[PDB]
């Protein structure tokens, strides 16, 4: 409705401090603009849980869209995709739908250079994800794909273990959904303890990690680890999601820290500005 009109630029200038805007132009514009104050980007097209096996592979076709756009404006595609978009868990052809798109996808980047997080979702897509990482990085190699742990869950640090001869790149976060006791810590402390022991153990064993969090205690203390164990800081990187403590991005990047902002973009909007929203402090 006409009426409406206000409220929904309205709700659109709140998500704006979260999303870059809804085409690849503007991900690239916001990315070139991180560039120039030193922050690398890791973009993300946004979408998840897609129901159709048409739609999964639309999704992976924009992505790669993406990933020629990013390259052709000299920018070194890192990409964050959610297998849940693109397809995993439906069978085509006797082969998992999210498996095979993100081949394509991950070919695409390494074409150029680049790189693909698959993104961790929740709690029930954890087996799955970390078969089809291990695969994935037997095709593609360890240089050009990469996941993530969340420290809330209980299973998280066997996973990381289990991961270690494929030297692998891990992003530690916190973890971003609603999960029982029985998967996840309920107390935060437990959290923020087994975050630190994610990094340590990662660090420690020589892989690349993405210390994924705006936690200004944790941060100070992997700064901390770093110094005591002599690590360098090529070894590593500091990230954040796009809008979320600005000032200590740049503050990281001017200390020579690496930096690099999660930078999600596009029409479908509204899960991710909705989990931002509900972690409001
Ligand atoms: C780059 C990146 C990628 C991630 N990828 C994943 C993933 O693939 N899967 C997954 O489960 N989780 C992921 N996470 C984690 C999930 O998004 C976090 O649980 C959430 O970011 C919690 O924020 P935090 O670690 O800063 O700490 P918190 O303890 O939640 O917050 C720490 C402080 O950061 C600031 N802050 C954090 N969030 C907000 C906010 N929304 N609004 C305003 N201030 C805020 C506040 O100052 C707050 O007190 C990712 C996080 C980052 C940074
Ligand atoms: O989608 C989310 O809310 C988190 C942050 C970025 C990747 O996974």
């Amino acid at each position: 409705p006409q009426v409406e009109q206000l409220a929904r630029q309205k709700m659109w200038n709140l998500a704006e401090r979260f999303v870059a805007g809804e085409s690849i132009e503007s991900a690239i514009q916001a990315v070139q603009a991180l560039e120039r104050d030193g922050i690398a980007g890791n973009l993300d097209l946004l979408g998840e849980f897609i129901d159709s096996p048409a739609k999964c592979t639309e999704f992976a076709d924009d992505v790669i869209k993406l990933i020629e756009a990013a390259h052709a404006a000299g920018i070194k595609p890192y990409v964050s995709i959610k297998l849940s978009s693109v397809g995993q868990g439906k069978d085509e052809n006797g082969e998992d739908l999210g498996l095979t798109n993100a081949r394509r996808i991950i070919a695409k980047a390494k074409e150029y250079g680049g790189f693909i997080c698959l993104d961790m979702e929740d709690h029930t897509r954890v087996d799955v994800t970390l078969e089809q990482f291990r695969t994935l990085v037997g095709e593609f190699g360890a240089e050009h794909v990469g996941t993530v742990l969340q420290s809330y869950l209980y299973r998280s640090l066997g996973d990381r273990a289990s991961l270690d001869d494929l030297r692998p790149n891990i992003r530690m976060v916190k973890g971003a959904y609603l999960e029982p006791a029985t998967v996840a810590y309920p107390d935060k402390a437990d959290v923020d303890q087994n975050y630190r022991r994610l990094v340590f153990q990662h660090l420690k064993a020589g892989n690349y990690t993405n210390v994924a969090t705006h936690d200004e205690r944790i941060i100070d203390d992997v700064k901390r680890f770093v110094l005591a164990h002599g690590i360098g800081k090529d070894a590593f990187e500091f990230q954040m999601l796009y809008g979320i403590r600005r000032d200590l991005q740049k503050q990281l990047a001017a200390e020579g820290y690496r930096v690099r902002v999660y930078l999600p973009y596009g029409r479908d909007w509204y899960a991710y500005f909705s989990r931002r929203i509900a972690e409001t402090p």
